[PDB]
């Protein structure tokens, strides 16, 4: 099983700029790597990912997501490398991260994280707490950078915003 268009070696899913609109049928189960980045991927619905337990890394950078819903990393136990940088992400559910206790690298940087909304205290403290795994580039040019992530329009990070400074009146 390979989706038409993406490049398939061994547990290796390559979709990576086949301008998909929707994630394709059809990945195998055993998939251990996947790259969904630079398509047009604007929604996830909740368990696209469910079956795809043996993921190590999950690339979805590059699209115009603008939410992911709550629980759709949840059987990912196993992942290690999560791809959610130049997007239209505007926050992260509660506990999205929870259930993914391997990962050592996270990318999340270019996203119009709206900080005056009190949904974005989730990515804030998760951020803080794991800071040491948030950056940006690839292999030989990946480098630590947890305050690349930004709040939209502002040059603060997401990492330094407190409660104090949120509302929930303020959350389209
Ligand atoms: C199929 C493949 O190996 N694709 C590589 C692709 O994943 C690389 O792009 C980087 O992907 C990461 C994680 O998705 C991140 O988006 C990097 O962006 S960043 O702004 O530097 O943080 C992407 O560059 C590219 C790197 O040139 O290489 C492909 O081979
Ligand atoms: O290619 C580069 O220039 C380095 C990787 C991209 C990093 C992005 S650029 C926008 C955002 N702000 C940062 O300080 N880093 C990310």
């Amino acid at each position: 099983s390979c989706p038409s268009q993406c490049s398939c070696s061994g547990t290796d899913v390559n979709c990576d700029g086949a301008r998909f609109a929707s994630v394709p049928a059809a990945i195998p189960i055993t998939t251990q790597r996947l790259w969904l980045s630079n398509n047009q991927l604007t929604k996830l619905d909740p368990g696209v990912f469910d079956s795809l337990t043996q993921l190590t890394t999950l690339y979805l950078s590059n699209n115009q997501l603008t939410a992911l819903p709550a629980g759709v990393f949840d059987k990912l136990t196993q992942l290690k490398e999560l791809g959610l940088d130049q997007n239209q992400l505007k926050s992260i559910p509660d506990g999205a991260f929870a259930r993914l206790p391997s990962l050592t690298h996270v990318w999340l940087h270019t996203n119009p994280w709206d900080c005056q909304c009190t949904d974005i205290l989730y990515l804030s403290g998760w951020v803080a707490q794991h800071s040491s795994i948030v950056g940006e580039g690839w292999l030989r040019s990946w480098t630590v950078n947890p305050d690349n992530a930004k709040c939209s329009g502002t040059n603060t990070p997401v990492r330094a915003v407190t409660e104090a400074s949120t509302s929930p009146s303020k959350c389209p």
